[PDB]
């Protein structure tokens, strides 16, 4: 769920998730997808595409199990959809941390009505 | 401040700082020191002795800045006391993580139990 995801993001990036990623660019947030504006935003794009392949579980509501062992996210669900869901969230957290080098605050609350259409997943 | 501390703890251990270390053993919490119950406890014993050495700055209220680059806590305070402060917090966050293997919930409490006089710092 959003709680797990949000905690993964903080553990990986060290930044407040809602603050720095709640509505970043054209893909991080609630406004669906959009042509990525940079690396960070591209992560969120891939993330939303990952979510679209889940069958049987809800990324918003459904919670799942995972541990933080030696500063590594380790998913631990028996449920295939919940496992995959956990892996979708782990992948974006790591991606966001890997692209902290070009994170642009001028995008934090970027106006999505300015974004171009996104290619289909 | 308490802000950076809790964050550091959560980042290193991946555990809720209040829930797991706000009332653990004889040193983890806000009730002074005491004879350490175990390694986790000892981490906190050292942390408190670390504060006592600080001269000038308020450990609970004074905020400092640090980096989480590559999932490592790097203190970068130009302020001596604040730097010494940040190292104390980083030290306990790492020690708490390193000793998760022996973490025993049996040592949590709501009302601090009996604790032999912890030797001087």
């Amino acid at each position: 769920s959003l709680f797990e995801l949000g905690k993964m993001i903080l553990q990986e990036t060290g930044k407040n998730p809602a603050k720095s990623y709640g509505a970043y660019g054209c893909n991080c947030g609630v406004l669906g997808r959009g042509q990525p504006k940079d690396a960070t935003d591209r992560c969120c794009y891939v993330h939303k595409c990952c979510y679209k392949k889940l069958t049987g579980c809800d990324p918003k509501k459904d919670r799942y199990s995972y541990s933080w062992k030696d500063k590594t996210i380790v998913c631990g669900e028996n449920n295939p959809c919940l496992k995959e869901l956990c892996e979708c969230d782990k992948a974006v957290a790591i991606c966001l941390r890997e692209n902290l080098g070009t994170y642009n605050k001028k995008y934090r609350y970027h106006l999505k009505p300015f974004c171009k259409k996104a290619d289909p997943c």
